[PDB]
């Protein structure tokens, strides 16, 4: 028992953090084969950042002047390109650490592992979601830009997310591995403000099915709703409206607990119009929206990579 | 910016988990040089467990007795001795993949990384305390024992914790890497009930000197108070005291923000008093006491492993 935000284990991901300097930047890259990908701002200077011009910008820069560095091993790059909003950097030498791994891009209210790094070198792990305005809400500071966000199934690295700019909110946004942003975020200094962040309903539900097996069962009331019904006061609250989709999704925490999903949604609306009364939930005096159905079934499961 | 739970990078313990079996039980080992650490109950069975005599169980046991897997890589045990409440198996080689390492008893208050395990495989990692009734609230399932808590100091590892029970009230309690028990508890399955669970007071401060670097400030006041009138309320809430250690170990916190310990004091005080109406701290509605002000110090200045 217990449940806490959990993260996959790094391992493999660190074996592919290297470090990347251009001129004065250094920020980090992910080896991967013998390519190296890391943002694209990385050839640019404090004035570039306004109003780069990235083709232009590459146009005086050959092979040599990128450096790369995993350990003190120093990397020979033969050749480089631009795709999308990513810089792939081909080095001589394949990583021996490379794991199984493909590139996928996620969807808004999925969950992944962020692996922070500084001068190539791993900092700490922790996990995260893309939130319905297309940011995350990490944790970042500068020289943390390249640090990728992950899922790991069975011995497979499914790379997701990597670390572009911070808005001056303070929320986070990034791009997949072939360097298309995530949201409408360009990489350019210049006004740039997030939509608005919603709640991840079906997650909550998820965390509720989760509290249920963990044995916090005070919230559980005796309503049932309709989806329809349910949805007016999911938008009431800035919540994200419930599908068909999502009701099948949740059907294997339904199946394990017994409650209907309908059931407990009929349980997050009555604890959204009257809130929590001081009382907490799994440890939070908050509504969790940051773990998704697989998470709570992986967790509570025991599944292993 | 931000500011989220974080546990280290966990590479470095992955490559030392093991499945260790004897007889029916299988569960996890930490392989480090030539010699398996795993909870010494991997010799009982259920019937074992509710009385079991070790040194006695122990007599009935041969090196050829206890299975040691690593990948596929069957290791071959050559010594056995019991230390406490753990098992150390000498196997014939050193682990490639050793780190450096050294093991240390940690005091309540003191965080950690979990790297949960099942079949000697990682299933995720995740961060917790000491609480101060010398339990954790950890994530575990049923084959989770010998998973292991750790600190990551540059390049070394400090273990500090080997999960060996679940407590009927489903919180976590286990050993130091000399195999001694955490708290009073006992490796049988017998009446044992924690201790108040009370609130690491130095903690809390820390935490909210994350928040003032963060920029959520609606908490500061303006108000101070001493030592021995905020331990008065401390003692009210089931805090911790606060001592003079705990004033200079956020001293550090304290220059970089311009306030005063004592004035934070005031403003946790004010907070215990009146509660949060409502509002949230670093996304929290409740106040966190997991971040130590040196995991505070690290995730706030990007300190790297
Ligand atoms: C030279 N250099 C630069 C960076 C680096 C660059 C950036 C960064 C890069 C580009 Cl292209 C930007 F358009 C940018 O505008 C952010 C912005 C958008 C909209 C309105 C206002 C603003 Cl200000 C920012 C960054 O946001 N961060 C960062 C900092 C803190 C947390 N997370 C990310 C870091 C680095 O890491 N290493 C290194 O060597
Ligand atoms: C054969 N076997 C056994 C275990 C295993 C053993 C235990 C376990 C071991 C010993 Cl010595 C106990 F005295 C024990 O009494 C717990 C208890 C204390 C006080 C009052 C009532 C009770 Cl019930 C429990 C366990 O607690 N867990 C576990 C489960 C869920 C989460 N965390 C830990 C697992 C394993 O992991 N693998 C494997 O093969
Ligand atoms: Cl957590
Ligand atoms: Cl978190």
């Amino acid at each position: 028992s217990g449940f806490r935000k959990m993260a996959f284990p790094s391992g493999k991901v660190e074996g592919c953090m290297v470090q990347v300097t251009c001129g004065t930047t250094t920020l980090n890259g992910l080896w991967l084969d013998d390519v190296v990908y890391c943002p694209r701002h990385v050839i640019c200077t404090s004035e570039d950042m306004l109003n780069p011009n990235y083709e232009d910008l590459l146009i005086r820069k050959s092979n040599h002047n990128f450096l790369v560095q995993a350990g003190n091993v120093q990397l020979r790059v033969i050749g480089h390109s631009m795709q999308n909003c990513v810089l792939k950097l081909k080095v001589d030498t394949a990583n021996p650490k490379t794991p199984k791994y493909k590139f996928v891009r996620i969807q808004p209210g999925q969950t992944f592992s962020v692996l922070a790094c500084y001068n190539g070198s791993p900092s700490g792990v922790y996990q995260c979601a893309m939130r319905p305005n297309f940011t995350i809400k990490g944790s970042f500071l500068n020289g943390s830009c390249g640090s990728v966000g992950f899922n790991i199934d069975y011995d497979c690295v499914s790379f997701c997310y990597m670390h572009h700019m911070e808005l001056p909110t303070g929320v986070h946004v990034g791009t997949d591995l072939e360097g298309n942003f995530y949201g409408p975020f360009v990489d350019r200094q210049t006004a740039q403000a997030a939509g608005t962040d919603t709640t991840i309903t079906v997650n909550v539900l998820a965390w509720l099915y989760a509290a249920v097996i963990n044995g916090d069962r005070w919230f559980l009331n005796r309503f049932t709703t309709t989806l329809n019904d349910f949805n007016l006061v999911a938008m009431k609250y800035n919540y994200e409206p419930l599908t068909q989709d999502h009701v099948d999704i949740l059907g294997p925490l339904s199946a394990q607990t017994g409650i209907a999903v309908l059931d407990m949604c009929a349980s997050l609306k009555e604890l959204l119009q009257n809130g929590m009364n001081g009382r907490t939930i799994l440890g939070s005096a908050l509504l969790e929206d940051e773990f998704t159905p697989f998470d709570v079934v992986r967790q509570c499961s025991g599944v292993t990579f």
